[PDB]
């Protein structure tokens, strides 16, 4: 029934159990880590056993020949202790005393909960034509014990250690209003006749794999055709904390073959469904995860708080639709000019929503 | 059917042959001087017949300013040494001519500037000034022991062109960006201008893409390109030429919140100028062959000034924003791109020869 | 006998004439632009004259065989009509008396939100390219149909690039000196540097007596004693370039032994005449100009985002100790402290010159 | 005066003489094995004499009996012929014609040859705390007579061989890689300032026994002291044919007994030197050769030619400078991580260059307790 994934330290002194890898933001509030760690008594004898969820932000990668540049921000530290046992975690989850009766008595819970002022998982590995290096925003579930004497030497040793890297998925909000569809119009007067364009798509927020119905309406009231419609999905990324890069990248692409000859007008409606499944080059785009992982999608659309710095967001991902229309010259060889505007739109997951069963499986991702 | 040049002395005692008016120089290597003199055997006896090529930059309209910058000079009368032509172009003239027919082989260095000249326009501060090329053949004689003379008479000048042709080499494609960020607004407005190559021919067209990116909430009214000439005299007066060669006008505007991308043809030639001075030639206005200098090549580790006149060319881009003007600015929403403009390169038996006068053609 | 600056337009229609190049900003408030036009009444006949004042942040050099980076932010925008004519100053008055009736006043201030005059052109070492933030008081003429069509011709246009100067303000409060201590402990015993300045602001050619105190604890000597002025540049507009330079530097001769203590006054004057080097360093003017100067340090006003003074000068005093080993090793540390222009002061006969700035060599 | 290495079979029937133990492998070529075979030309009549070169990745323990115990791959194998002379039969190196001279008329000159794509003697046992078993590469040179029955199976009988373990040790080559350096910055929780960590090497290639100057710039614009500066060599060990083991091993250590104070910065050289000698726990570690032997030291990094998949190397061998910072007010406060940085350098032995007078040695290597 309930899939729950567990990691072992090297000195299978401490083992972790978490209920998922992924942990829900809908913007209201976000899903709190409810596991429990599984200690050998023996091996933790005079020992303190901690839980820390650290979200950081990291820039840099390894390259040869080349002086290795790194960079990290810590944007949210807490730690509990769960042995030996104080009810750090204050109240309980249905999850954790079904996990503790599975598992014995030397089962301890920890409850470490996320703040609104945090990003969701982004990162990005780039491409030979980028400027910039790998970059991205981590989450790491660590549990560690500590000796009585390691609190005076600042010494956490690596063998008694277990780290999760969990994602910060973002869903949409569970109460929105009714959504206005995300429609603009331009008057691109050419020879003081106007090419009108008008873009509309059906709503402002879109979910991973959910189809965009781009409708374009082109009035061409000039003595110029209107030979090529392209309409695209462009995610702009911007990294906000170590360096000012930038990207923008086609993640869905229709070119229709319409011509609106002069004094005529065209509506059109083009359906796009941007997906890392359509981009063969994975480098150069923000993910949610790394390219190798299965489970990893595009990045959602970062969701800046009322009154928070976005450069602690540290990757600013943003989606639109761009429509380019290519207009004739009157008589040339690339006499022919382009036009373009952008309708700007959001990308997330849906909104969110006895005694169980438990199949225990690694907490290593599935690769490709 | 090879046109050769001819120009005799006032006495007809000196006559001199050219293969060409114009002489190329390709970067690499600039192209020699290879010509006859046709000297009258009664009419230089016990006379010495010598062919000069002097390059000089003058500044004036009496004589104000001249400075030479190559001077070289060859005997062709008596004859020198073997006497036997160094060209297929000598030993045919020579054949077609006779046995008074005497060759010459005047060389240019590679630290000279090209044929450039300026007359300037009412509006304009500073005199006529331009870089000349003389071959001058001149017969010397002595009736006294205490001095030779150098007759007027028994001299022949030619005013030659020293033409700049495209090298093996090009530059990196041109490309410039801009952005503009006006008072009391958080959005740029971008401008990316980008030229298809770096050298350009006379006569050939230049397709200038222009990509204005307008995230404003004004409107880009107009769109202007320019081919503008870019003239500094570098001797005798820090004289500043900059005049529109060739301009095209865009019909498009750019409204707030999107992008125009667009390829605009220009063809800077002296024709599309009724006003022909102000602006760098490579030859005198009333000739046909003139036309708009070539872009100024400098050397490495030679001092611009021995160039005498720098010329070079640049495409300006300028936007006309509405709502700024007089309102958030009172200056101009302008780029440039600079290229060289120069003629193409070069293409790498027993002729028939129909000889002209040296003169140059008329308007 | 007042200076007066002076330049006429190509087309000898519009001439501009200013009091000063250079105008005081003394924190409190910041000098107007108090100038005459004198117009051609022939060749303005059916026209509209201006003066504009524009402080526009500007970053790019042109370069041979390189992408054309250009970028401008306009940081302030103000324009009044002088032609035909719409509190006047005594420099003004006089200024009209002496030209005639075809003389026209303008006044243009300066808001508190404004960098001073702050420019950098970088050296060969240096990553980023040539930016500044310029002044410029421009006169120009507008056609009847010009206003239409959005043309403004530059024949009838004068433009001058005064400076916004920073000055100290008049009521200063008594200065507590500057002065950091730091304790390196070595082997579990101390060193302890202490850097004491006499004030926190220091004018221009004004030399700064730096106070360096080492109590040395350790087993270790201190071998060497370096004292630096830093100039720190951050550009916080187009690219987040740093340039840190030493401006003015004192290399003492002096050891610290184990177990003793040293105290030492070194005096440094930090002035753009000590680098033959004028390149990396932030200036306020070109560095061909007799008058430029060391930028003065930035001074952001409350509740205004650094970003719009455009480029980010501080001074600061770093003490560099190398340290014995038994290899040695180096401990640096800095004291800020701020540098600007002296505080300003609590019928007229006029010489006209061009406003062409004086250059060096 | 020029040492000789012999071993005598069992039946005194075969006598190998080898130059050298170990061969010197400098990326551009290898020196090749260049030795003679000394026959009693009584015992190998009617019989064959060769001589092969082996290059094997082995993992497990050594077979015993008839069992299998080792999973064993082979890199490279070779065999010549010394006895009955094979054409010409001359030497083609001096130290073979000089060798034929001293021994007589009975000996015979081989030349067995090293390939480009091989990796350097390496090996490894592991400590108890290790998951995973011992393995190496190891290089046999052997030689072996073998002669035919009446029924016609030919016979290689143990007691008319002779093998030796020689080594294929990594020299430097004329190339060096740029300069390391490495710079890392971190920005704890709630911490507007920056703690900068700046790392530099003199040099990219080290020689064994040869110091490492790792200068250390320490720039600390935040408010919490670095307490202590840790500066390692870890040698990286990635077993790559039969199991993925994987090992990271402190190799020298040195704690600078400077702290870096709140607003202040520290630029340091520590000296390191990786030497088995440190390590009083010879175990974990990747050696050229048996811990009991006392010319056996750290293994070289191994240099992976253009072209040839790292797995026949069989053990990957690699090593950094690690610097750890412990900063006061943090482990377990604002972090459960380590502030740390890694600067890759690659350890070697140094770049190579009448009648010579022979003193003859048993092969065998000399041991330490
Ligand atoms: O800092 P390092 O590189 O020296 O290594 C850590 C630790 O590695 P870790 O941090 O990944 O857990 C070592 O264990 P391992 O890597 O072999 O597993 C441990 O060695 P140990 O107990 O003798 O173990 P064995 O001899 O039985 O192998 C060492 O102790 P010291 O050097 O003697 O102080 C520790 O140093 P510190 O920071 O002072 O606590
Ligand atoms: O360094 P890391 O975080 O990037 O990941 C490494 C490795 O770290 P190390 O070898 O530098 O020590 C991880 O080991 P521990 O962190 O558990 O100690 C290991 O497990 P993991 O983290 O659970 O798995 P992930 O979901 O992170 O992939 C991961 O597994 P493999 O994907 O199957 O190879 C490796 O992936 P890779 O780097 O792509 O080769
Ligand atoms: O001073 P210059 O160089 O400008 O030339 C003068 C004149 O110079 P002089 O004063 O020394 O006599 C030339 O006579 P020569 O001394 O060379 O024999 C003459 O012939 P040219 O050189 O073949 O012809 P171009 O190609 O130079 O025009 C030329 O053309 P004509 O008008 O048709 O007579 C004149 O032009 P200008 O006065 O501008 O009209
Ligand atoms: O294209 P260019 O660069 O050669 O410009 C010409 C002129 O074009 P033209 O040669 O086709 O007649 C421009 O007018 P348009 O192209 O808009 O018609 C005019 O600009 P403007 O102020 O907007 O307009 P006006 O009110 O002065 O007409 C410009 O004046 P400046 O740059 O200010 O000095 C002129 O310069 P110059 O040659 O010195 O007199
Ligand atoms: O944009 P700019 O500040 O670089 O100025 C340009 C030029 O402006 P334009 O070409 O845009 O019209 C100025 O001309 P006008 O103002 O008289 O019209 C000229 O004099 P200037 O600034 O008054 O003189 P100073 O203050 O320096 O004494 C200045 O000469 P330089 O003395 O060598 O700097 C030029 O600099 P460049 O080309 O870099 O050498």
């Amino acid at each position: 029934n309930h899939v729950i994934f567990k990691k072992i330290s090297r000195d299978k002194s401490v083992t972790i159990y978490l209920g998922k890898r992924d942990y829900i933001d809908h913007v209201e509030r976000v899903e709190p880590v409810d596991g429990v760690v599984l200690v050998d008594p023996e091996l933790v004898k005079g020992k303190r056993v901690y839980v820390s969820l650290t979200c950081a932000f990291r820039y840099g990668q390894e390259d040869i020949d080349v002086m290795g540049l790194s960079f990290r921000r810590d944007l949210y530290f807490s730690q509990v202790q769960v042995f030996p046992p104080v009810g750090a975690s204050g109240a309980t989850t249905r999850l954790q005393e079904s996990l503790i009766k599975k598992l014995g008595a030397n089962t301890y819970p920890f409850l470490l909960t996320f703040p609104d002022y945090l990003p969701c998982s982004v990162m990005l590995q780039p491409a030979p034509q980028d400027v910039g290096k790998s970059c991205g925003v981590d989450f790491e579930i660590k549990a560690f014990a500590t000796h009585s004497t390691d609190v005076e030497e600042d010494k956490i040793p690596k063998k008694s250690s277990v780290r999760l890297l969990i994602r910060k998925v973002q869903h949409a909000p569970r109460d929105m209003g009714p959504q206005p569809r995300a429609e603009a119009s331009w008057q691109f007067f050419m020879s003081d006749k106007p090419l009108r364009l008008a873009v509309s798509l059906s709503k402002e927020i879109y979910y991973h794999g959910e189809p965009i119905p781009v409708t374009v309406a082109v009035t061409n009231s000039t003595e110029k055709t209107v030979k090529k419609i392209k309409v695209l999905v462009e995610q702009v990324t911007n990294v906000v904390l170590y360096s000012s890069d930038y990207y923008i990248k086609t993640v869905a692409a229709e070119e229709a073959q319409e011509k609106v000859p002069p004094n005529s007008s065209l509506t059109k409606t083009l359906t796009l469904v941007p997906l890392l499944a359509n981009n063969r080059e994975r480098r150069g785009i923000a993910l949610d995860g790394k390219i190798k992982h299965e489970d990893t999608n595009l990045a959602s659309s970062t969701i800046i708080k009322e009154g928070i710095d976005k450069t602690v967001m540290g990757i600013l991902v943003s989606y639109q639709i761009k429509v380019k229309l290519t207009v004739s010259g009157l008589l040339g060889e690339l006499t022919s000019s382009e036009v373009a505007t952008e309708v700007p739109f959001r990308l997330m997951h849906p909104q969110p929503e006895q005694d169980e069963n438990f199949v225990f499986e690694e907490f290593a991702r599935q690769n490709l």
